[PDB]
């Protein structure tokens, strides 16, 4: 046991927010004054240090952009204690009431904190492996977060967001997270659309493979598909840092779009 871990009775399991093929998501409260967030295990579901090795990953990152660990539980009954994000999934976000009224320079600064949260990873030596809109929370104030590092590792599966490098081959790399960040740039700039419209996964292999890329998404600059399509090269290693990223959608609006003016949509 480490300094990470928590009584249990330290938790209000409160409202209910999801479920899965693993357990839970609850709202809750710790220690009586701290509102939180718990993935959990219902009883058996998985494996012990499978579940607990997200933890592992998300004990030694630490960012504003990732979301926190709060502590842990192995005294089962099994938690997951985390920073609790208010307005949830950027994917729900994005579909939901609010995303409608989104524009470019909002959804352009949400991509921004993402590529920043990414680059820490990327710095840190970690892969995420499973980056798109689903695992990253909202907060308030519009703040975008990292989340579900559930198969992160040291650099020692749905394939539309998936590098196919990685789906092929498991070659997983922050390069393959990069992929990943472009096919997520398709979810802000669609509003939540899902990725390769009208194709199956097969289909998405085989056509990715021989070169296809997602076109411009209505109302998007070329500029920002120009850095989609260059997240999706076919070489991992070609493929830009998550620091340039990051740069380079900070300054979006006075470095490369400085005439951007708002349509109906973007
Ligand atoms: C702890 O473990 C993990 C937990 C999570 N999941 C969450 C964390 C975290 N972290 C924090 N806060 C969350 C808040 C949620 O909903 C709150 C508000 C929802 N509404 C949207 C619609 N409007 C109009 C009302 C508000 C939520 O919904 C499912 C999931 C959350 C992930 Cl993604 C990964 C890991 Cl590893």
């Amino acid at each position: 046991k480490d300094a990470w871990e928590i009584p249990r009775e330290s938790l209000r399991l409160e409202v209910k927010l999801g479920q899965g093929c693993f357990g839970e998501v609850w709202m809750g409260t710790w220690n009586g004054t701290t509102r939180v967030a718990i993935k959990t295990l219902k009883p058996g579901t998985m494996s012990p240090e499978a579940f607990l090795q997200e933890a592992q990953v998300l004990k030694k990152l630490r960012h504003e952009k990732l979301v926190q660990l709060y502590a842990v539980v192995s005294e089962e009954p099994i938690y997951i204690v985390m920073e609790y994000m208010s307005k949830g999934s950027l994917l729900d976000f994005l579909k939901g009431e609010t995303g409608k009224y989104l524009r470019l320079p909002q959804l352009v600064d949400m991509a921004a904190q993402i590529a920043s949260g990414m680059a820490y990873v990327e710095r840190m030596n970690y892969v995420h492996r499973d980056l798109r809109a689903a695992n990253i929370l909202v907060g308030e104030n519009l703040v975008c977060k990292v989340a579900d590092f559930g198969l992160a590792r040291l650099i020692e599966f749905p394939i539309k967001w998936t590098a196919p490098e990685a789906a092929l081959y498991g070659r997983f790399t922050i390069k393959s997270d990069v992929w990943s960040f472009g096919i997520l740039l398709t979810e802000l700039t669609t509003k939540g659309r899902v990725p390769y419209p009208g194709m199956v996964n097969r289909e998405v292999l085989d056509q990715v493979e021989r070169g296809y890329r997602m076109p411009c998404p209505p109302e998007c600059p070329e500029s920002l598909h120009d850095l989609m399509c260059q997240c999706w090269r076919k070489e991992p290693e070609e493929r830009p840092t998550f620091e340039y990223l990051q740069a380079f959608l900070e300054d979006y609006f006075t470095s490369t779009e400085p005439q951007y003016q708002p349509g109906e949509n973007l």
